[PDB]
């Protein structure tokens, strides 16, 4: 029988510094199988799979042998050592627990939902391909690669967070993945990057990326929210978007206005986050324009009891005509 067990271990890589499950950060939640001392990277919220650097799997959790707590890794040293990064697997255990809780938390929602309307299990593939620079969300669960020359593993709250709220907003509004609405898309998931930080460490970034990032790459962050052409491709304001900009510039606009909101007077993160969740729950559509998204938007604030003086200056910031479809 398998029953529930805590796990220590490392995390971090060598650009942020390496941490520890049970000492800096909380022990990780593993489940046991006392009969054959085996321990599994997995609970009911969260599942970790090794992949062995292919790019096919069964999908078993990764489990290691145990001999009330363990350490993690094949070795039982906490560690599971890759391209600079101390335990991508216990990163990923740990990513999506944040996430799970931020949705739940703030929210009342499951981060992942069966068409049912139960929770759906968190699948973060881990150890993706050879040298596989990238992380994505393919309609039912989270794939890592380990990094190559650019990056370490992807795999840190900010990119678990961002992968699974792609499932979230599959879930939810459905914003296809291209055009406007895909820019949309894209910048929710930066907006959850943010969420998830700001719910376990109290504080984030305003970058995506930055965690993961070689220093000796040149780059000192994938994107940047304050002012996303500071990278030099992605757009600030709604007028510069055109069609066949990639869905990761685009993703400037809308991650640019939650920089906006959440810093208006008295507004915060949380408050930002949370008209663009209930939009993305109730307001927003799978083929939506960035106008009809500023409208969903204060559709949302106004059921949240928010003012919406401050999203129209917002959006009237990134250049977002909500006139077409929010008349007051
Ligand atoms: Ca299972
Ligand atoms: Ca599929
Ligand atoms: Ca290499
Ligand atoms: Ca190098
Ligand atoms: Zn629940
Ligand atoms: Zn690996
Ligand atoms: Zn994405
Ligand atoms: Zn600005
Ligand atoms: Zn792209």
């Amino acid at each position: 029988e398998k029953v529930q067990a805590k796990g220590m271990g490392f995390g971090g890589n060598r650009k942020i510094g390496e941490y520890q499950f049970g000492k800096d950060l909380p022990l990780l939640e593993i489940t046991r199988d006392s009969s054959v001392e085996m321990c599994f990277m997995e609970n009911t919220d969260v599942k970790v799979v090794d992949m062995g650097h292919k790019y096919y799997s069964n999908n078993k959790p990764m489990q290691f042998t145990c001999k009330k707590t363990y350490y993690t890794g094949y070795s039982a040293d906490g560690y599971d050592r890759d391209n600079g990064a101390a335990s991508p697997t216990n990163d990923a255990l740990y990513a999506g627990y944040v996430i799970k809780h931020m949705y739940h938390d703030w929210y009342g929602v499951e981060a992942l939902t069966k068409s049912d309307g139960s929770p759906m299990q968190l699948v973060m593939r881990v150890h993706y391909g050879q040298g596989y620079e990238n992380a994505y969300w393919d309609g039912k669960q989270m794939t890592f690669g380990d990094g190559d020359t650019m990056m370490y593993p992807l795999v840190s709250l900010g990119v678990g967070g961002h992968e699974v709220s792609h499932g979230f907003t599959e879930q939810h509004s459905g914003l296809e993945y291209f055009g406007q609405s895909g820019g949309m898309n894209e910048s929710f998931s930066d907006m959850a990057a943010q969420a998830a930080e700001y719910y376990s460490v109290g504080k984030n970034s305003w970058q995506i990326g930055p965690e993961i990032m070689k220093e000796d790459s040149g780059y000192d962050a994938l994107r940047y929210m304050d002012k996303p052409s500071r990278d030099g491709m992605s757009i600030d304001v709604a007028d510069d978007y055109y069609g066949g900009l990639d869905v990761h510039y685009s993703s400037g606009v809308y991650n640019h206005l939650f920089y906006i909101l959440a810093n208006q007077p008295n507004w915060n993160l949380r408050m930002a986050f949370d008209v663009m969740v209930k939009a993305n729950m109730d307001y927003w559509t799978p083929y939506s324009t960035f106008d009809e998204g500023g409208c969903g938007m204060l559709s949302a604030a106004k059921d949240l009891g928010y003012n919406l003086d401050d999203i129209k200056k917002s959006l009237s910031e990134v250049t977002i005509n909500y006139q077409s479809c929010y008349v007051d």
